[PDB]
């Protein structure tokens, strides 16, 4: 017996947005007006290329389903959908990109301040996933998107699964699967629960510290189940005192209930937040720094009731 999710899935003409140029191969980066509302709003469009896959159009509308239904500052927010040929996906720009490309880019430039406020932001968006009952099962530093260097989201639902009235564990039947990211228990029975989301946080944190290393790097994901099974796990990153890296291995217990919660993580990182430099230790640490449009709202200012 649930609640029921009474979420608007806003229609729009395709004549209220204009592509301005392509952010990846489709992803474009555009303005949306608002029907007669004297708003310009920067908008990602995700437009189907193939759009004649069945298959293709039952995948993008769950994407949707799931966006609708999310409204935190740390989560990505859906604008609409437009029911053109292809169908295509309007959401908040997110101008800075994916958080594993610019923790790539910028090495250099990211002070401990910034790292541990992203470990913040990224429990608070999953702890209110499990809020709303519903497990990401793609968490990964790629699906952390940057508004701006102070303010991140989590994105891609593209996996995302609701557990049932009384569906604890949720049970799935193959695809392309993200091995190095995944919970014991998901590998062996693909068993995923708010508890193995954490697993996945754990790793994502380690990307992030390690600056956008591959886990596992040169290991194949056949080997990795025996691996973890073996009890080994991710290195401690260079960067980490034993008491940031500690939090990233309980993330990986085997027993999915000695793992934290979501909101420990979000106490623990902002009491680490709260003293950065006692909890990574950066070379330059001191010295980091990073960042017609009079109608442009971006889409967090921009409400509809
Ligand atoms: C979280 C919504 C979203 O997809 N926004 C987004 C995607 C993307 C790709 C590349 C550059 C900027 N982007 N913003």
């Amino acid at each position: 017996g649930e609640a029921p999710n009474q979420a608007l899935l806003r229609i729009l003409k395709e004549t209220e947005f204009k592509k301005i140029k392509v952010l990846g191969s489709t992803v474009y980066k555009g303005l949306w007006i608002p029907e007669g509302e004297k708003v310009k709003i920067p908008v990602a469009i995700k437009e189907l290329r193939e759009a004649t896959s069945p298959k293709a159009n039952k995948e993008i509308l769950d994407e949707a389903y799931v966006m609708a239904s999310v409204d935190n500052p740390h989560v990505c927010r859906l604008l609409g959908i437009c029911l053109t040929s292809t169908v295509q996906l309007i959401m908040q720009l997110m101008p800075f990109g994916s958080l594993l490309d610019y923790v790539r880019e910028h090495k250099d430039n990211i002070g401990s301040q910034y790292l541990l406020n992203w470990c913040v932001q990224i429990a608070k968006g999953m702890n209110y996933l499990e809020d709303r009952r519903l497990v990401h099962r793609d968490l990964a530093a790629r699906n952390v998107l940057v508004k701006t260097p102070q303010h991140v989201k989590i994105t891609d639902f593209g996996r995302a699964k609701l557990l049932g009235a009384a569906a604890a564990e949720y049970h799935a039947e193959g695809g392309k699967v993200p091995i190095k990211w995944m919970a014991l228990e998901s590998i062996l029975h693909r068993i995923y629960t708010h508890q193995s989301d954490v697993w996945s946080y754990g790793v994502t944190v380690w990307e992030l510290m390690t600056f956008g290393s591959k886990p596992y790097d040169g290991i194949p994901a056949s080997e990795i189940s025996s691996i973890l099974e073996k009890g080994e796990r991710l290195p401690q990153p260079p960067i980490c005192t034993i008491d940031v890296y500690m939090i990233m291995v309980k993330c990986w217990m085997i027993d999915a209930d000695s793992r934290p919660k979501f909101r420990e993580l979000i106490i623990e990182f902002s009491k680490m937040a709260r003293d950065p430099q006692r909890y990574l230790v950066i070379q330059g640490d001191e010295r980091m720094h990073l960042p017609d449009m009079d109608d442009v709202v971006d889409a967090d200012e921009y409400l509809i009731p």
